């Protein structure tokens, strides 16, 4: 507890690189102020005004006192900085609010939007096995596949949704809405890859979000929907059908389809079922829309960031991970395919077609 | 929407997914803390194998996987390197900004991250919302969203409470202080000309006060500061001394300048006003105020990481204590309302100038 040389130039550098790492401890902010923006519903408030919108006005619309508008202000100029506002001064302090393009993916009536996926994100549920990363990392095998279920008593993530409907369906609705964007993508950057296929089965597809843009794309491919036991979406193509991938047989088409599946395991059940697959498409093919973390699509600086946020989320919460090319090759190998062609489509995102 | 705009879309999608996943960022940080891994892997002494580092750290080899995961997250943050050594088995090193993170170094994060992260400052923010839409006519109103979620009690309560959370505080900023009084003193040196004293207003355990008080020999430094803050082990000189109050209902001591480092931010502008005022007052009974804070909108802290940061902290400022990070605007309406007649604007750095105001 007692009290402990550098020259001036080394001081002003360290000095420099402290915001760095404070920006890193307060991440949270981010996740936070966000979550704000959206429980507050500011995008379609915003939005509902029809053009930029005065601060006294705003705060009225969200049921700010006045008192607080200098705070709602401040929140605002956080939120500009992020990239989902704009804000201008008409008056020779009060500013007036804008939507910037980001804001679209804020907004209520988007069916792409992205609030569900932050409100499931930034829940008590993900964020607090944090706090036992470290002594989660130290259990020998007391021990859990991962700090969530360190953290919930053993329970792992599927056992949590099923006692915790809002969670669960904030869980859902997120991936729902990923799916709505993704797969518009996918047709798009990867027709190539649907030319030709008569069938093609959609493995953990859900609510249908995926297929059923597939089906309208492409209008001979029978899409049928492969998953554990709100409405799903309709389609004349559309089909579903009910399963464990790990212990029931997948449906026989001609393409499988796995659309961020493959990410949420490790490798003995993927391989396992990627065997089961190599069996069953001799002959078809297999589709993995994921991610290679290594990819030179998703190489960015930026991109790498988020890619290896997700990573520690996946680690934190699922029993997967972001593969790399190798690391997808060596699977591929082992399950007996014989040849892969990777096509980007985008989201830190690739196709990756599997030929056994 | 066409097939154009639905890529496009789908591109900025991962913006968003950092900004929410922001958290992740933080938690990994108090992880490598937690585990020790910078001066675990200093003390080594030259790069480490993965296999070895999980030793170190009291990680079972059956979960080295995972360590690598999170190394890797942290050699993309800045404060490790992967050492190649052959064209798999990672090797470990230190990047510069793990200079930061080492308990060896008086200027080390450590403590200030760890407050940071902690409990205490996030959970507010998920009441945050409650409390903007809270007005002042139930009852249940108070100064910020950290005392809305802690029955009312400012963050100063809560640490007379929590003798630990409190010490990370004080530790965290002792750490600063170190730093940024030795890039004051150099890139502000003609600031302290023709003084003979100083008062350093919340100078704490006086990392400020002890680098002017040798760098410039005719300064007799005063820090004030709460009793509890001075009664422990503190920098020590033979021009360097210690004065016990409260800034705001006591009076602050006399001297050729007064010195606000990192304090004003933490109080709105009627108190703040109220203060300078009473300096105003005593510095022509002429002397100069000093603050060494943010101007927000500065030149030195323009660039849009820089930006990004102030507001984060002008966040957390709005979430647990009282103040803000102040524009070139608003200081200077505090000055002229107080009385001041001019002001010198030095950027010395960590996103902080100085501000000289002269009655
Ligand atoms: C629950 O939060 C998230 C989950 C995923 C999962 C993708 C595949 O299982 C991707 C991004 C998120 O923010
Ligand atoms: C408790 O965490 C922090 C507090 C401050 C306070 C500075 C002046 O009061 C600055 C940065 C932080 O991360």
């Amino acid at each position: 507890g007692l009290v402990p040389h550098m020259d001036a130039a080394t001081a002003v550098e360290l000095l420099d690189a402290q915001p760095q790492v404070w920006h890193h401890f307060l991440g949270y902010i981010n996740s936070m102020t966000l979550q704000c923006a959206l429980e507050l519903d500011i995008a379609d408030v915003i939005h509902r005004h029809g053009h930029p919108i005065p601060l006294n006005q705003l705060a009225a619309a969200l049921e700010i006192p006045q008192t607080k508008a200098p705070f709602l202000s401040r929140l605002m100029r956080m939120l500009v900085h992020l990239g989902y506002f704009t804000q201008v001064i008409t008056k020779p302090v009060l500013p007036s609010y804008w939507l910037a393009p980001l804001s679209r993916l804020l907004l209520k009536q988007n069916p792409y939007n992205a609030r569900s996926l932050t409100f499931c994100s930034v829940h008590e549920h993900l964020v607090d096995p944090w706090r036992q990363m470290s002594a989660w990392l130290r259990t020998g095998k007391k021990d859990t596949p991962n700090a969530f279920a360190f953290a919930h008593e053993g329970k792992k993530v599927y056992e949590v949704c099923s006692e915790d409907a809002n969670f669960s369906q904030l869980f859902s609705e997120g991936m729902a809405g990923d799916s709505w964007l993704f797969s518009r993508a996918l047709v798009s950057k990867c027709r190539d890859a649907f030319e030709g296929l008569s069938s093609l089965v959609d493995v953990g597809g859900g609510t249908g979000n995926t297929s059923k843009v597939i089906a309208e794309t492409f209008p001979n491919i029978h899409c049928t929907v492969f998953d554990l036991p709100g409405p799903k979406q309709t389609h004349p193509n559309l089909d579903y059908e009910s399963g464990n991938m790990f212990t029931d047989e997948i449906p026989h088409a001609d393409a499988v389809l796995f659309k961020w599946v493959l990410c949420d395991w490790p490798d003995e059940p993927v391989l396992k079922m990627l065997k089961q697959c190599k069996k069953a498409l001799t002959k078809g093919k297999l589709m993995i829309a994921d991610h290679v973390l290594d990819h030179e699509s998703c190489n960015d600086s930026n991109s790498m960031g988020t890619s290896l946020i997700l990573d520690m989320l996946f680690m934190s919460f699922l029993e997967g991970s972001l593969r790399t090319e190798k690391q997808w090759a060596k699977l591929f190998a082992e399950a007996g395919f014989k040849d892969y062609k990777i096509t980007p489509v985008g989201g830190l995102r690739v196709l990756i077609e599997v030929y056994p």
